[PDB]
């Protein structure tokens, strides 16, 4: 795991790292997950094999929980799912919480910005109200959802410094390649 920056936004200290989500010491990890919870692949199918040792079981585990806590099989943009991290316990890491972002396709817009504001925000306001002080965070609707990674990034930075909590002390977002963890500190290093 490497830091490439930390500094104090808004009421935390926020860091960028570039490594696995699935490895990194903060209390709940979030998922980028769909709609439905399901899995199938990406960062959602590594963070689900991860906690269950099989992606297909954590889809299971986490459409019941969402089915608990929000009455129905799919999330908003924004509703948070809460469900065990399970073999990564071990590692420091209680929970996973699934946020949904939008799909852009390649487009951008006010309304898919706030639409992934909303996924950014939700994990955030989530961890405060368990008093949960560490949440790391993967680049949401990044992946084949197709949102700019460098508006991605804008937009989770507008996240942290508009998110008012005393409960969450550390926010991170983590990176895994090198060539998108470098777009990413270029954003920080001009929005900070």
């Amino acid at each position: 795991m490497e830091v490439l920056f930390e500094a104090k936004v808004g009421d935390i200290t926020l860091k960028l790292a570039q490594g696995d989500i699935t490895q990194y010491p903060a209390k709940a990890i979030v998922n980028a997950a769909n709609k439905r919870l399901e899995h199938g692949g990406g960062v959602a199918y590594a963070i689900a094999k991860a906690c269950a040792g099989d992606a297909g079981l954590y889809t299971e585990i986490s459409k019941k929980a969402m089915r608990e806590q929000f009455g129905r099989d799919y999330i908003d943009h924004g509703e948070v799912v809460v469900t065990p991290a399970m073999n990564l316990e071990e590692r420091g890491i209680k929970y996973v919480f699934h946020t949904v972002g939008p799909i852009c396709s390649g487009m951008w817009s006010e309304e898919l910005k706030e639409k992934l504001y909303k996924a950014f925000l939700g994990p955030l306001e989530k961890a405060e109200e368990m008093g949960v002080e560490s949440i790391a965070f993967p680049a949401v609707s990044a992946g084949i959802y197709g949102c700019d990674l460098e508006k991605v990034v804008e937009t989770f930075l507008e996240a942290v410094k508009n998110f008012k909590g005393s409960a969450v002390k550390e926010v991170a977002l983590v990176i895994y390649d090198r060539k998108s963890a470098e777009v990413a500190l270029k954003v920080f290093e001009r929005s900070l």
